[PDB]
């Protein structure tokens, strides 16, 4: 997701 690398 944002701001999530997964």
């Amino acid at each position: 997701a944002f701001p999530i690398p997964x």
